């Protein structure tokens, strides 16, 4: 009948007074024989079958000045009929908010009154909205935040309902959603820049975990076989990354949990351990692998300079990575040298085989790496080629070159030498690649990659349009040479118009304007509006507008710089062998007396600041053994 | 000293001067094949208030209200 309409109209306005009267009619309803059973009857006609939605639902998608009052006439009138049990965990059926309760939605509408009472009265704190707006395909049709209660008001900024949820019994924190996330995943996928969020994620995250005061929820991994650690490098949260890697649990009773220790301290100066058992290339997947090889983010740089990430890095730079980029490039150079001092010295022996053989052996060598490097990188973007692997192609170019050149040389095909000269000019154009290492070679080499691709690609591209443009027009109104004089004018065609133009604007030559012009005025006019719109405006503006680039590079050069020099770092330690990996961090370290033993990197800093009492220490002595 | 006057505006600049050229090919359209477009009527009021709308999806983690002035229930597009 009308009464099911008329009890969700009565309950989304916020009316108590004629709430109890539709209630009582439903009653009256119950004494009639239903034929089947009591608490079915009463079930279907207090929920909407077409979506599931229930009266409870309903009042707190509405809430009201009066929908407290309305929650507990509701759920005092299904204990009275014994389905209270059934009632308050009622779930939509359709599949867009399939799994969505009363308590999520009393959760969301900010009710944490309202949502007390409820887990009281028995409401499902462990239900799962695996609902299709729960889980969008994309950032705009809807809101993922981990599908359960307790990850819901953790991702709200909502404290007080963590709280009560987590000192509920029947909670389970370590709950995994159809992603496989728990509560810590969920935070790291919601959790965004400061200047978004008020750094409610980092305080809510610390409190969740502190609270389970284990490492199983930390080591947690989803579908995707990522750690929440791990997770924050693979999404780019630089702010939930710091935290994390850079993390003190000051209060005893629980100390494993930190990820950074104090191992001594005296007055200002004291040395910081950080944990290194996810974050290292000893592991298959870690955070510093994935922070460098990363497409997907554009805060590579910033995810850099971290305390655990910043110091890895150099430690690792000074052992082997020096020693290695040198020898790479006494190669490289060498490459480039005997295949320069050949191909000049060209005949148009006994001796000197053993060089021309290095050439063609270490171009395979660079050829087969290349090779498998991209086809391991995986490149889609159009920046990930001028970012991440640009120096991964122009290598493998100049390599297949040669190669090339050699096949062709054995042949009757006389193109060997035109494919030999080009590796010479791209091989030594090459070495700009070996510019990093050094911060000041280096943070010149990156400012030129924003250069082209802001301003010299964006400058070329107009500059052929006013060189074609006026090229056809001037050599078109230029009459045929009289039998006399062949030569008489220098833009006798497409071609020589753009020639003598493209000199003109690099100030080589001289200018005769005597031209075979049948409109000299005309012909003239032409070649100053070229000058203007290309000596004085398209070469001025080009130097006016790269100073604009370099001061907005100026101050990010360096971090990319050490985000270029990482990669490199990473590329050299995949090279080395099973063994000869004794260029770890420091060994075991006995962080906590339960045989927790850690490998952990040490940092001394000095800081007048706080001036606090040490009593957060590992060892008394403060001298170094 | 202008590119650094114009740098900090001339992307305000090119969308005024491209929104010209949306406007003139907009007029050249014929009074039919005027079928794009934005969102269709919606009972914005109950009171057969029906307007053509522009949906706009925003995000925003800073005031966390409580939603009583909504016009659908269900969150999800439909
Ligand atoms: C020179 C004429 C070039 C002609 C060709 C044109 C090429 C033009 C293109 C680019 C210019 C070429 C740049 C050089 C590239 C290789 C060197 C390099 O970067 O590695 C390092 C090897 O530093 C050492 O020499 C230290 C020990 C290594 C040698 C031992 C090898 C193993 C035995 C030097 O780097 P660094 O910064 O001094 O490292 C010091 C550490 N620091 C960063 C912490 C301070
Ligand atoms: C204390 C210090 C101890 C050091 C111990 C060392 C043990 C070494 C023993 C074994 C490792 C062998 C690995 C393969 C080497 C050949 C591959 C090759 O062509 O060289 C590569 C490097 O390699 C070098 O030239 C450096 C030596 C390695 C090529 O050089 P690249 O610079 O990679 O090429 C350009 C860069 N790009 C990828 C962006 C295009
Ligand atoms: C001349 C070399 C003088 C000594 C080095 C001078 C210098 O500042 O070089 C710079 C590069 O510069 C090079 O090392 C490349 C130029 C040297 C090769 C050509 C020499 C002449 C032939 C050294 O750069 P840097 O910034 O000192 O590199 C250390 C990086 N760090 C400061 C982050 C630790
Ligand atoms: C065109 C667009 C170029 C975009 C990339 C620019 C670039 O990397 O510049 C670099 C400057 O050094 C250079 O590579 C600039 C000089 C290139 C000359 C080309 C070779 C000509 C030789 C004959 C050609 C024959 C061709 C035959 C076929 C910048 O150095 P980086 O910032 O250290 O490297 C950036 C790339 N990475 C981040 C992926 C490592
Ligand atoms: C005679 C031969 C000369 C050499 C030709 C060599 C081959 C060249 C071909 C291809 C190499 C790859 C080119 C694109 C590189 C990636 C995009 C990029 O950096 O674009 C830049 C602009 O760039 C332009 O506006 C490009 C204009 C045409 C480029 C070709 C010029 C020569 C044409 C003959 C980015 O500029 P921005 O200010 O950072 O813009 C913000 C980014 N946004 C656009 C995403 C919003
Ligand atoms: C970046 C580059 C990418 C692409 C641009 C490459 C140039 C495009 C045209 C190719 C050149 C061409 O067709 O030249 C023709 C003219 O043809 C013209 O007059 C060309 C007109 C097209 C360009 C006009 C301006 C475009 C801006 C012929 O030229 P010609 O000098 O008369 O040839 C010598 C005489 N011969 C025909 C006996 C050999
Ligand atoms: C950065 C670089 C800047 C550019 C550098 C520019 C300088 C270098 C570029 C070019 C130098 C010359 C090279 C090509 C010469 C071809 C011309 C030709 O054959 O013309 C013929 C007439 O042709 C006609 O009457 C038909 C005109 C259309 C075809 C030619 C223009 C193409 C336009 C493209 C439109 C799209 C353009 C898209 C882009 C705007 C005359 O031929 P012929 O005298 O009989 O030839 C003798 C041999 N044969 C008898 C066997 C045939
Ligand atoms: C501010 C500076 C910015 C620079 C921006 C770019 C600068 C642009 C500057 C252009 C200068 C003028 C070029 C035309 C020269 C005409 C003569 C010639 O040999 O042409 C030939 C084409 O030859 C080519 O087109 C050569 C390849 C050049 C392509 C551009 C490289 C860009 C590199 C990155 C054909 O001439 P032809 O009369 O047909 O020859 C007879 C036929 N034959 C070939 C069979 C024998
Ligand atoms: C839209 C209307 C706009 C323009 C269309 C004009 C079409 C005129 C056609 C015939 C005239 C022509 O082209 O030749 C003239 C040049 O012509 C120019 O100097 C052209 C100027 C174009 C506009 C310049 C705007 C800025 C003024 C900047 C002023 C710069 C200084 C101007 C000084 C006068 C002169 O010809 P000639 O070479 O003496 O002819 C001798 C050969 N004959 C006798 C066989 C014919
Ligand atoms: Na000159």
């Amino acid at each position: 009948r009308r009464l099911k309409k008329r009890i969700f109209a009565a309950v989304s306005e916020g009316c108590v007074e004629e709430l109890v009267e539709l209630l009582v009619e439903l009653q009256e309803l119950c004494r009639r024989r239903h034929d089947e059973d009591v608490p079915d009857f009463l079930m279907h006609k207090l929920t909407a079958s077409d979506t599931g939605k229930t009266c409870l639902m309903k009042a707190l998608l509405n809430i009201n000045p009066n929908t407290k009052e309305i929650v507990r006439i509701l759920l005092a009138f299904a204990e009275e009929n014994d389905i209270l049990g059934r009632f308050i965990n009622a779930e939509y059926t359709e599949e867009a908010y399939e799994g969505q309760t009363a308590l999520n939605i009393a959760i969301e509408r900010r009710q944490g009154d309202i949502a007390a009472l409820l887990i009281a009265a028995g409401a499902d704190v462990n239900a799962h909205a695996k609902g299709a707006f729960f889980n969008p395909k994309y950032q705009h049709e809807g809101f993922y935040f981990g599908e359960t209660p307790l990850a819901l008001a953790a991702c709200t900024n909502q404290p007080e309902i963590v709280q009560l949820l987590m000192e509920h019994e029947q909670t389970d924190i370590t709950s995994r959603d159809s992603r496989g996330n728990n509560i810590l995943h969920a935070l790291v996928t919601v959790a965004e820049d400061f200047k978004t969020q008020n750094d409610f994620v980092k305080r809510m995250y610390d409190m969740i975990l502190l609270r389970s005061g284990n490492w199983e929820l930390e080591t947690t991994r989803n579908n995707d076989g990522l750690t929440p650690l791990q997770l924050a490098a693979k999404m780019g949260k630089a702010e939930i990354l710091k935290y994390i890697l850079s993390r003190e649990i000051k209060e005893k009773r629980l100390r494993s949990l930190s990820r950074k220790f104090t191992d001594w301290a005296y007055g200002p100066v004291s040395s910081s351990l950080y944990d290194l058992t996810n974050v290292d290339t000893t592991t298959d997947n870690s955070v510093l692998e994935i922070t460098v090889y990363n497409t997907n983010i554009d805060n590579r740089h910033e995810m850099l300079t971290l305390e655990p990430l910043h110091t890895l890095l150099h430690m690792k730079w000074k052992k082997f990575a020096k020693h290695m980029f040198f020898l790479s490039f006494c190669f490289y150079f060498f490459y480039n040298i005997t295949l320069t001092l050949v191909s000049y010295y060209r005949p148009r022996g006994w001796l000197q085989l053993l060089g021309r053989m290095f050439v063609l052996i270490w171009a395979m060598c660079i050829s087969v790496k290349e090779g498998i490097a991209i086809f391991l990188l995986r490149p889609s973007d159009l920046q990930s080629i001028l970012s991440d692997a640009w120096f991964h192609f122009v290598f493998f170019i100049q390599a297949v070159l040669v190669i090339l050149s050699v096949f062709l040389y054995l042949f009757a095909y006389k193109e060997y030498l035109a494919c030999l000269v080009l590796a010479m000019a791209l091989g030594w154009a090459n070495m700009l690649y070996y510019t990093r290492g050094f911060q000041s070679m280096g943070m010149y080499s990156v400012m030129i990659q924003k250069v082209i691709l802001h301003d010299v690609l964006k400058f070329l591209f107009v500059y052929i349009v006013f060189l074609l443009g006026f090229g056809v027009a001037l050599a078109s109104l230029i009459e045929k040479c009289p039998k006399d004089n062949k030569d008489c004018s220098s833009y006798g065609s497409f071609s020589d118009a753009v020639l003598e133009l493209f000199k003109l604007t690099i100030g080589l030559g001289d200018l005769n304007i005597q031209q075979n012009s049948k409109y000299p005025i005309l012909f003239l006019f032409l070649l100053i509006t070229y000058v203007i719109l290309t000596f004085v405006l398209l070469l001025n503006m080009l130097i006016a507008l790269m100073g604009e680039t370099v001061e907005n590079v100026s101050k990010e050069s360096e971090r990319i710089w050490r985000l270029q020099r990482a990669r490199t770092i990473l590329e050299f330690e995949k090279m080395l062998p099973e063994w000869l990996r004794s260029r770890f961090r420091m060994g075991e370290l006995c962080k906590v007396a339960e045989d927790d033993f850690r490998l952990c990197l040490r940092i001394n800093e000095v800081k007048w600041t706080e001036w606090k009492t040490h009593v957060s220490f590992l060892n008394e002595d403060p001298g170094p053994v």
